[PDB]
C-alpha cells in the first residue's frame, strides 16, 4: 500500500486532477478551538494515500486548501461535519461540495443503528478497519508506521463506499434528500464552530 | 381591529395576498401527520387581520392557498415551520421552499434562554400575551368555537413583527447567511420527517 | 341538587338500573389489589344521580351489584377500567365482560394531548370541574365524609356523556373497530395484572 | 440437508401448505413499515423445509401467500407477530385473524428469565443455535441470507408445542388466547400511529 | 399564642416529661451528621406546649434530655426518626431504642399516596397547616427569630395525635407487628448511616 | 465426592440435620412469589453433601423440612435470604426466626466492591467457580436434569464456609451487632415483600 | 427603587469611587458561552448604596479604568458565581482578576441545609430581599438600555458586600476560612479552564 | 522480577528516598475514608524497586513515611491523588502540600480519549499491561499474598515515567501553569472530601 507522507502540504496536485477526493483528518480531540489539526489524509481512490503532517500553529497549506475550495471536486468524508469544522477553523476555508458516508449510511442502512466507518467498511466491503490507533498522540513529531497506516486506511475506501451508497440512495429514491443534507453540511459545521455544536438547530426543544 | 375571515376549504381569491411575505400556521388533530389530519390553515398579511380556513377531512386540494404556498416570490413565515411544512406538504402535495422560521431565528439570536416557544417570544419581543388554552381542543369540529377562531388567528397576527426584530438581531450578530442556510434546508428537514426520520437528527454523530 | 344514595354492602335492588349502560367507579386503600382492599363502589344510570356503596373489610359478595356487573346486556362504563375491573374481580370473583373505557377512548381520539385523566377530560369535553382533593383520603373510614361522598359520586356522574362524545369521535376518525378490540381485551388486561403482569406491557418487544 | 425453496414474488401454489398451522417470518429494510419495505417472506409447514419468497419493491400482490395469510382455518405462527403482521398487512392489505406468537407465549411462561428473543428461546427450549449475523433488498440474496431467513421459521412449530405445554401446566391458556386474539389489532394500532404507545397503560 | 419554652443547652429539669411518650425533633446545619452539627432539640408532651433547646457548637452532654432519650419506659415519637436518632446518637453518644416513627407508620398505612412528609401528613390527618418556610435557615444562630422557634415547635406539637391515628390504622389493617419490627430496627438503621452506609439500602438485592 | 440426595416432596427424616446450622436455597419459576411457585428446596449440613427436594405444584406441607425451618436452635444460612424466606413462608406458612444471610454479610464486609452475588463471593472467598447457566431453566419440570440437580446443590454446598469467613470479617471490623440486627429484621423484610412492599425501602426518606 | 446609578459608555471616567478594599462586580452578556456571547454590560458597586453600569460595545477590547480595578491586587473583586464573570471578563479584555470572593462558593460552604444557592435565594434568606430576575431575559445588547434594565443590573451588585460579610462570619463560625481561601485562589484558573475548553469537565472528578 | 521490600508499619529509614520526587499509592478496604481504613502504603523512588508498607488497624503513627509526606522538597506523585491524599491525611493527620497527579495530567493532555484510568494510561503511554485482578481482595489480611504484594508494587513502579511524559505534553500544549494550579488545589480538594463535600463539585453552578 503506497502511502506518501508529507510535512505541511502536498508538493503539488499532480495526483489530484480528479472528480472527487477522499479526505480525513487526525487531531488532538473533538473540540476544534482546543484540539489542533495534526494530520490530513487524502486519496484519489486509486489504492494510494497521502498523509500530511500539520505543524502546530501552521497557517497555510496552499495545495491542499486549493483542493478543498475547488468546486469541481467533490470532497468525500466519513462524518464530514467533524472534518469540515477543524479544516475551516485551521485554514479559514470551508469546502462547499461534499459527500458524507455517515449521513449516507443513516439514509440507507435503515436496518441498523451502527453507522461508524468501521461497521460500514466491514459490512459493505468486508474490509476490517482497525481502530486501535484512534486514541494515540497524533501531534507526535514522527508518526509511527501504525499511525501512518491507520490514517491512510480511513481514506482508502471512501470512493467505494460513495459508489455503493449512491446506488442505495437511487434504489430507495432518496437522492434529492441526501443532496440537501450535503448542501447544508458545511453550515452545520460552521454552526459547530460558532457555538452551536451541542444544539440540533431544527429541534423543537 | 380584530378582523378574522373564516373560510371553508380555500381562500376565495388572493386579493389580500398581493404581498411579499405571508404569515402561515396550521391546526391539526395532533403531531403525527400520517395519523392526525390538517384541520385549519391560518394566514395573515401582517395588516392586523387574519384568514382562517377550515380544512375538511379527506380534502386533497386548495388551489388558491396552494398557489400562495408555491409562490417563490412570497416568503412564508412560520413559527416552527418544520411542523407546518410537513403537514401542508403531506395534505396538498406541495412543499413551499421560500420560508422564514421564528423558532430557528430565536435559537440563532435569543442565546440567553432555552425558551423559544411562540408564546414566550411574543411576550418578550412584543409584550403581547398569547393564550395557549385552545391549542389542545377539537380542531376537527365542524363549527369552530369563537375562542378557537381567535386563538388560531393570533398565531399568525404577530409573525411579521417577530420576523423584523429577528432580522435586526441576525444582522447585528452577523448570522444572516447562517439563518438563510437553515431556512434553505427546513423544507427538506420536513420531508425527512414525512419519510420516516422525524425522530432522528440526521447530522448527529450517533 | 345532585342526589346521592349511600348504601352499606349492596344495592337494595336494581330498580334504578334497568338500562343498557351503567357508569362504575371504585375507591380503595391504594393501587395494589392484593394489598389494598376495595372500599367503595359507585354507580350511575346517567340521570344526574349516583349510588355510593361502602364495601366492608372482608366482604366477599354483593348480589345485586354483582348481577349488574355480570349482565352482558348492560355495558359497564369506566374511566380507566383496567384498575376497576381488577379490584372488582379480585373482591367478588366476577370479571365484567362488556365494557367501555373513557381513558382508552381518550387515547384513541384526543390525539392532540397527553393528558388523559378524568379531570382533564371532563374539563375539555364537558366544561365540568372534577376536584381531585378527596382521591387521597381514608376511603376505608367507617363513615365517609360529605366531601368523600361528593367526590365518589362525581367520578360516575359524567361517564355516559363522555361515552357519547368519544363514540362520535371514534365514528368520525373511523376507529370504532379498533376501540371495540381494545375494550374486548381490557378484562384480560386486568386479569393479567392480578396474575402478576401488572408491570409488563405484554405486547412490547422488550 | 435443509431443503430451502426460493421464489420470486409468490409461492407457485399451495400444495405444501394443506396444513393446520404455518410458520411465518419476514425480512425488511428496517423496523418502520411506512419507510422500510417488505423484502422477504419465509414460510414453513414444520416438516424441516422452508420457502423463502423475495418480495419486489412496489409489489402489490401475492395471491397464494395472501390466501394462506387470510385462511382462518390455518394458524399463523410467529416470533413477535406484532412486527410481521404490521408489515404484511401494510404491504398486501390483509391482516390475518388467527395467529400464535412465541414471544408473547415466552413472556407468559418463561417467568424465570428476562430474555425472550427467538435466539434465547431456541437455545433453551430446543438446544438449537440461531445466529443473528444486511441488505435484504438485494436483487440476489446471498447463501447466508437465504439460510438465515429459513432458520427463523424452521423451529416455530416445535416452539409452539412446548409453549402450549407450559401454558397448559400454568393454567394460562385462556390468557394466551386473548393476547393472540388482540395481537392483529395491536399490529393495526402500530400502523395507524400508536406504535410507541402502550394503549392500556395509565400513562 | 403557642407557649414555647426556649432553653440553652438542656432542659432546666424533667418536671414536664413524667409521661409515657415524648415527641422529639431536631434542627441541624444539614443532613450530614459528621459535617452538620445538632443545633436545636425540640420536645413536647402533647399538651399544646413545646420545649425548644438550643445546642451549642461542641456541646457534648445534655443530662436532662439524654435521661429522657435513655429512658426505656418512655416512647420517643419522631417523624422520620432515622435522621434524628443518627444526629442525637452522634452528638451525645446515646441511641434511643424505644421509638415510634410517623413516616414509617404513614408508609405502612397511607397506601393511597406517595407523599409521606410531615406537612402532608399533618394536613390530611389533622387539617393542620405546617409551614416549611423556616426549614432552610440558620439554626446555628445565637438568637432564633420568633419564626424559627414557632417552626421548631410545630414539628413536635402534633406527633402524639398522629401516633394515635396511625396506631388505629395499624390495628385496622393488621400491621401492628410489622410496624413494631421496623421501629425495632430503626436505631440500627440510624447506626448504619453513621457508620458509612447511609446511601445503601442494606436489604436490597443490588 | 459430591453426594446429592434427591427427594420428592420432603426429606425422609432429619437424621442428616442434627446440627446447629443448615444451608438453605430454593428454586422457583421466577422472582414473584404470588405468581411463581416453589419448585425445589436445597439443604446442606456443610459436610459436602446436599439434599435437593422437589416441591410439587400445589404442595401444601413438607413436615420434616418445615420442622427444620422453625427450629430456633438451628440457624438457617441463606445467600439473599430475603428471597428464600419470602417464597418458603408463602408456600408453607412458616417464617423462620433465626437466619444468616451471606449477601447482607457481604454488603457489610466487602466494602471494596459492588458485586455481592453468590458466584462472585464464592470465586473470591473460596476460589470456587459456580456456574450460573442453569439459573434460568424450567425448575418446575417433572424430572430435573443432572445439570439442574448439580447446580441446585452447589448453591448450598458453600454457605457454611462463607458464613465462617464473613463472621471473621464481621468480628475484625467490629460489625457483629450490626449484622445481627439486620438478620433479626430479615424475616420481617421478607414478610413486607409478601404483603405488598417488595418495591419499597421502608426506611427510605422518599 | 431609584438608588443612584451612573450609566457609562465603554469605561468608567475615573476610579474616584473605588479607593476601597473590595468592589462588587457583575456582568450582563448575550448568553453563557463567552466565545459566542459577547460581554454587554459590566456593573460595579463600592458597597456605598450606589452603582455604576457600564455599556460594553460590540468588538470593544479595552476598558483601562475598569481593567486597572480588576488587576488591583489590593482590591478584592466580589462576585456571585465568579466562575462566569471571570471567564467573560478575561475573554473580552485579556486580564484575569486573581483576588476574588464568590458568594456561591461561600454559600455552598456554609448554607449546608439547602441545595438552592442562586443569588435570588441567598438574598431572600440572608437579607429578606427580592432580586426580580424577570429582566434576566432581555436584549442586553440594545443601543439604549431601558430604565428597567439599568436597575436590574445595578441591583445585582448592591448586595454583594453585605453578603460577603455574613458569609465570612459563617466561614469563621464553622472553621472553614482556609477552605474558602483555597477555593477562591483556584477560581481564576477554574475560569481559565473553561475558556480553554474544559467548561463541561469537573477537572477533579474520578470520571 | 522486581525488588519489593515489605514492611510492617513504617519504613525502617529514608535511605532509599533521598530523592526529588516519590511515587505513592495506597490500598484500603474501600472508597470511604471514614469507614474503610488504610491497609497498605506503597512507595517507589523510580529505580525499579518498591516498598510495600502494611498499616495496622488503629495505627496512628508512621514516622518515616509521614516525614516523606510532609517534606516540601519532595514531590509526591499519585494517580488520582484526590483519593490517596484523603485517606493518608485522615489516617495520620498530615496533608501533603507538594503533589503531582497523573489522572489530572491525563485529563489535561490526553484530550483524544475519555478513558483516564491508570491501566489505560500505562497501556497507551508505556505499553504496560497493569493487571487489576487483585483490586477485589482482602487488603486488611494479616499476611498479604505474593500476588497481592506484586499488584501493590506495580502501580507506583510507573508513576515517575508517566510524570515525565505528561510534563512533556503539558509543555507542548502550553498547559503547565494550568496543571500547577490544579495540583496546588488538589490537597484542599481531598480535604473537602474528608470534611463532607465528597459528592459535590464545589465549582459547579448547580
Ligand atoms: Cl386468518
Ligand atoms: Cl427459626
Ligand atoms: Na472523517
Ligand atoms: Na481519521
Ligand atoms: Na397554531
Ligand atoms: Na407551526
Ligand atoms: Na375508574
Ligand atoms: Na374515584
Ligand atoms: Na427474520
Ligand atoms: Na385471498
Ligand atoms: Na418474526
Ligand atoms: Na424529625
Ligand atoms: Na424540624
Ligand atoms: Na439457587
Ligand atoms: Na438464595
Ligand atoms: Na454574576
Ligand atoms: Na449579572
Ligand atoms: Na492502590
Ligand atoms: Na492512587
Amino acid at each position: 500500500t503506497e502511502i506518501r507522507v508529507h510535512q505541511g502540504d502536498l508538493p503539488n496536485l499532480d495526483n489530484y486532477r480528479i472528480d472527487a477526493v477522499a479526505v480525513d483528518t487526525e487531531t488532538l480531540g473533538l473540540q476544534p478551538h482546543r484540539d489542533r489539526l495534526c494530520v490530513v489524509q487524502l486519496s484519489s481512490g486509486d489504492g494510494t494515500a497521502d498523509v500530511i503532517q500539520i505543524a502546530k500553529g501552521q497557517k497555510s497549506a496552499p495545495n491542499l486548501v486549493r483542493l478543498l475550495s475547488d468546486r469541481d471536486i467533490t470532497k468525500i468524508f466519513h462524518f464530514g461535519r467533524f472534518d469540515l469544522a477543524i479544516l475551516a477553523h485551521t485554514f479559514g476555508v470551508m469546502p462547499d461540495v461534499v459527500f458524507c458516508t455517515k449521513i449516507a449510511s443513516k439514509l440507507t442502512r435503515t436496518y441498523t443503528d451502527r453507522h461508524g466507518l468501521k461497521e460500514i467498511c466491514g459490512e459493505l466491503l468486508n474490509v476490517n478497519i482497525s481502530k486501535q490507533q484512534q486514541s494515540s498522540d497524533w501531534a507526535a513529531e514522527t508518526l509511527s508506521r501504525a499511525q501512518i497506516e491507520y490514517a491512510a486506511s480511513d481514506v482508502l475506501y471512501l470512493h467505494r463506499l460513495k459508489d455503493i451508497f449512491e446506488e442505495r440512495l437511487k434504489r430507495e429514491e432518496r437522492e434529492s434528500v441526501a443532496k440537501a443534507c450535503f448542501q447544508f453540511l458545511p453550515m452545520r459545521a460552521n454552526l459547530d464552530l460558532l457555538g452551536w455544536s451541542e444544539i440540533d438547530i431544527f429541534a423543537h426543544s
